[PDB]
């Protein structure tokens, strides 16, 4: 589809078999989901934004559903605000900016 | 035009006569721009991202240029990362996220 910007760009996700709200973030190079308990092995990792930088738990090949779109890539789980949709999946389902 | 996500979305601006690189950014609701000097008044503000708070400048009814498109709005100055173009502004310029 066609997404606005008038408001925060959230989206349905699924990932894990659960149903979550998601920002579309092009000013991310990564995936980023609020505190969840997702099964298999992790790695830590450190990723920042403006203020600083908070502590997350890196897992891979994750599949994650976009608005019916099917990605596949890393995700990172930790204490963030808003669960945020970053390039790394963005590209795999297509996503432009256009102006 | 149509922009992919593989590489970060880095376009030029310009700005009180100045050019300079900014990310074009869905995930902010404003915009932010290291420290610089911009003529005009302005008041302090505080915003946040996903390390927390930083205090920046807020002006108000700037002109910005990006990639040719005039834009006036409000522009924060502070110690951000990396310039970021946010929604208030990409708005203005007629951007869609599409996939
Ligand atoms: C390589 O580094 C990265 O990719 N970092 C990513 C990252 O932080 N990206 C930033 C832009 C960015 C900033 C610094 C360095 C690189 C990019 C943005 O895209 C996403 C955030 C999301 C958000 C939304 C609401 C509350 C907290 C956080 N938005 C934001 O901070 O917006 C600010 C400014 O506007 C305000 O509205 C919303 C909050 C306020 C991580 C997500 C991985």
């Amino acid at each position: 589809p066609q997404i606005t910007l008038w408001k925060r760009p959230l989206v349905t996700i699924k990932i894990g078999g659960q149903l979550k709200e998601a920002l579309l973030d092009t000013g991310a190079d990564d995936t980023v989901l609020e505190e969840m308990n997702l099964p298999g092995r992790w790695k830590p990792k450190m990723i920042g934004g403006i203020g600083g930088f908070i502590k997350v738990r890196q897992y891979d090949q994750i599949l994650i559903e976009i608005c019916g779109h099917k990605a596949i890539g890393t995700v990172l789980v930790g204490p963030t605000p808003v669960n945020i949709i970053g390039r790394n999946l963005l590209t795999q389902i297509g996503c432009t900016l256009n102006f």
